[PDB]
Formats: C-alpha cells, structure tokens, sequence
C-alpha cells in the first residue's frame, strides 16, 4: 500500500537529496504511518534517550541514584560538553548529567550515563529488556556519531524507536516517577526548535531529543500532546551521501508538518 502522506514524504525526500525515515504512532487509534520505517539510520544523540531511561530504570530500585555525585575530570571531556565543561574538577549528579545529555546534547554527560550502565552493552541491554530488538548501541561519544553509510553500529529503525519512545514516555516501561522525569526532561530540551517542533502547530506540547552527526545526519524523536486529542509519537531520521554534508533540520520540520497535515 502507499498513502498520500507517503507520497509527500517521498517527494520531500527526493527534494532533499538524502535518505529520510519517519515513523508516527497515533495513540488514539494506535495507528502507524511510516516511511523507510524498517531501514536502519544512525541514531546519533537520539540514543541518549535510551541511556537516560536505562539509568532511570536503575533508580527505581536505587532510590537516591539520581542524586549521586559523579566526578567530571579533564580526561572525561570529549567533543561537545556544554554543561560538563563547567564542572570539570568538580561533580555533577546523575540527574544533572541526564538533564545535560537530554536537554543540551552534552556528549560527556552521555558518556557518564553509559559508564553507569556498564558500557554501551548496558544501554542495548535496557532496549532488549523493554522489548526493543532493533536498537543497538556499540560505541561511546563521540564515535557513535560516525553515521557511516551501511554501518550497523549505533543504529535503529524509525519503527523501533517510535515504539520504544512510546513505551518510555506514555507506557510503563519505566516507573511512574521515572516516566514523569523523562517527560519533564524531554519537554525542556533546548536543541529542538528547528526540527520536529518547527513543523507542528504551536499549541501542541512537545518533548523531543535531536541528534546530529556525520553524513549530515539530522534526527529528532518526539512525544507530542496535541491539546484535546491523545498524544502522538514521531521519529524523523535523515542522513545524506556526503560525509561532510550540512545539517538539515528543515527536512525534519517538513516531515513533521506533512505528518500533522495528514492526521
Ligand atoms: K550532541
């Protein structure tokens, strides 16, 4: 089958010169609308949601865990550390690290979450534990963002990520307090204004996590509450042929608009 939303997503893709993947879940009627929805895409920073959620899950049994101070040493600093670089030779809590990773895309913070989970395999392990058999996290920051065409490392599919984000933010993969914290974190993201949120009616409330990497990889995953009606989950992944391709957040805004117009 091929819906007219798919016809406009395909044209958007052709216009873009890149590879677009989209997956929407309408919770109201549990319907799904997908474009290259089973192809793999580099997740880039959108993988931080899985790592933050995995640490929240540990916090269900370890009740003070989010309050635990974690040292920031000079050697922990990587390529983009907007919050952590302010605390080197001091400490940050796992809550602070989670907020820095999710809301400011801090790669040092992500690496602290990965370390708390025992390595990238501990993030993948949480994905398998909540039903996601597609997600794979293989590297730490910054190398998980190489987004090399054909490389299965650090990839998921639009379908799998939208199903997972639903479970974490709207379902009960997490404890209620942990889910609420994740939602609070996602809603306060500072990096998404030009991506999914830019394609959506202003009155809709959004939580999202962006991602960016080599090959112009430009991603966003969002939980959407559109006032009146039931929430939506939308993932938009985009990647391009040239390793040094520029960011294309507009494509994600545009995919989101097409998806919103087809409701
Ligand atoms: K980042």
């Amino acid at each position: 089958q091929t819906s007219a939303v798919q016809q406009k997503l395909a044209a958007l893709e052709k216009s873009s010169g890149g590879r677009l993947g989209v997956a929407l879940i309408d919770t109201a009627d549990n319907t799904q609308v997908l474009y290259r929805g089973d192809e793999r895409f580099p997740m880039c920073s959108t993988s931080k949601v899985m790592a933050a959620a995995a640490v929240l899950k540990q916090s269900e049994t370890q009740k003070q865990l989010l309050n635990q101070p974690v040292e920031i040493k000079p050697a922990d600093l990587v390529n983009y550390n907007p919050i952590a670089e302010k605390h080197v030779n001091g400490t940050m809590t796992l809550a602070e690290l989670s907020a820095a990773a999710l809301q400011y895309a801090d790669n040092t913070a992500m690496n602290k979450l990965i370390a708390q989970l025992g390595g990238p395999g501990g993030v993948t392990a949480f994905a398998r534990a909540i039903g996601d058999e597609t997600f794979r996290l293989d590297r730490t920051e910054p190398t998980l963002n190489t987004a090399i065409p054909g490389d299965p490392r650090d990839t998921t599919t639009p379908r799998a990520m939208a199903q997972t984000l639903r479970q974490l933010t709207l379902g009960h993969a997490l404890g209620e307090t942990q889910r609420a914290q994740l939602v609070t974190w996602l809603k306060g993201n500072t990096t998404g204004a030009a991506s999914i949120r830019a394609g959506l009616p202003t009155s809709w409330t959004v939580g999202d996590k962006t991602g960016s990497g080599d090959y112009g990889t430009t991603n966003d995953i969002a939980v959407i509450w559109p006032q009146g009606r039931a929430p939506l989950v939308l993932v938009t992944y985009f990647t391009q042929p040239q390793q040094n391709a520029e960011s294309r957040r507009d494509v994600l805004a545009s995919a989101a608009r097409i998806i919103a117009e087809g409701l």
